[PDB]
């Protein structure tokens, strides 16, 4: 199913989405370079607890259109605004994973929370990944992220292998918490995403969300793995909880960046306990 | 890389140029007697901000051919027109520094702004540097510029030393805002330019741009240093600000003429804020 969010030359930019269940609407917004199907273990848990689950694929990923324009959080948040207005959701919960935590913060900042009852940030980007003079809490200088973009442009298909090795801490989790088959499925999803988005999306990772955070005026959850090699907990979740002290806060012991799958039970128990309130 | 702009006897006239990054095209047009490389501090900032940066070396300067013909703003603007058509640049921003502010105004005036989104004038020549009866705001009468031509023809290599002393306000900035090594690099660039262009270019500095200014019909930025010893702000930017009151206007307190280097942080902040609109 698709929702049109804009036009690109002679084509419409359509985002693939699904809408399941009945109950309070929970919108799940996936990370790079996957799709709304990456939430399958959380979608199953939410459906089992009587929620309505809505998922969509960010432009350039999954089954959505693959434009060569719009890779920036104002456009990503305008796409989410179109989704939410089209579905006319009320009392909705927005749950972001990694890149999706940017859509949540920028959307609440720019459009407000009239349709929103709660937000959850899992494996967050916030507050601002660049290590700069004005942001000493950042994870790394911009040249580090520039090198990731260059590696995608050199051969995205080979880049995905090393990417998922650190995304899922495969040296620790392959064969225990994640099978070789589930990693292969992630690689297939990544390769199905657009070539342009694959290399342009990482330039948005280090967006500065510090001015968006004070506008988060609904109940919030921040959750992160202590073994996240991709987005270090010290420069993301721990600093984000200082910036958003009203949020509930959970650290999942030993979990990697790809904790929706490897630590599904720990994510699902924490997310449903938060949504029950 | 080179773009051919014409023929001189048995030779072609080729302008050196570079084309980096991706996104909205930003064309940077340098001043005398330097080259596209003099924008390195701005180029780095624009590339990091997601723009496509195009630089070229004016005929007779940098690594471009050194003809003994064409030192006038109609030719200079026709050279820019060839660069823009050769590259098919569209929705482009034109940024001039000092002599480059002549290309920007003369191009927009003669050719119009179908290809151009915005224009920026840094350390401008405009509106008309010659002091006359009809133009009392000019900086100096023709004899001053005839004296500069004659000094360049007498020994251009020695001329560059005192010229850069005033350009960068070295009595204030040497060893703080500009190193002796960076000044030496500027002298080397100047010595690499053509002998003929070195002495022909000063006659063009007092071109009258008063009829070109009313033809600027896209958003504009005018920025100048208040300590400019080369192009006094009271004969240039402050007069220009009255002739084009709709332009964003920035005075960089205490900055010299060579503010792309000495006050790069201020220039980059103003330029990126202007381009983000």
């Amino acid at each position: 199913p698709f929702i049109t969010v804009g036009q690109e030359n002679s084509t419409s930019i359509d985002l693939y989405y699904e809408d399941h269940g009945a109950g309070q609407p929970v919108v799940l917004i996936h990370g790079f370079p996957l799709s709304g199907h990456s939430w399958e273990r959380q979608s199953a848990a939410l459906l089992d607890a009587g929620y309505r689950v809505i998922t969509y694929d960010r432009r350039g990923f999954g089954q959505s259109s693959q434009p060569t324009t719009g890779y920036d959080y104002d456009t990503f948040a305008a796409d989410l605004n179109t989704v939410l207005e089209t579905l006319d959701l009320q009392d909705a919960v927005l749950v972001g994973f990694s890149m999706g935590t940017g859509e949540v913060a920028r959307y609440v900042s720019s459009y407000g929370t009239a349709r929103i009852a709660k937000v959850a940030f899992l494996a967050s980007l916030e507050p601002f990944l660049l290590k700069t003079d004005d942001n000493p809490d950042g994870a790394a200088p911009k040249e580090f992220f520039d090198g990731i973009v260059a590696a995608v442009k050199a051969d995205r298909y080979a880049f995905y292998t090393g990417f998922f090795n650190d995304f899922y801490n495969l040296d620790e989790n392959l064969g225990t918490r994640i099978s070789e088959e589930a990693v292969r499925n992630s690689w297939n999803t990544a390769a199905s995403g657009g070539f342009f988005a694959a290399a342009a999306a990482p330039t948005t990772w280090y967006t500065d969300f510090r001015a968006d955070i004070p506008r988060i005026d609904v109940p919030a959850l921040i959750l992160h793995g202590t073994g996240d090699r991709t987005l270090p907990i010290e420069n993301t979740a721990r600093v984000f909880h200082k910036a958003l002290p009203s949020a509930e806060y959970v650290e999942v012991e030993g979990a990697p960046h790809g904790l929706l799958w490897t630590h599904a039970e720990e994510v699902n128990t924490a997310l449903l306990a938060f949504l029950a309130k």
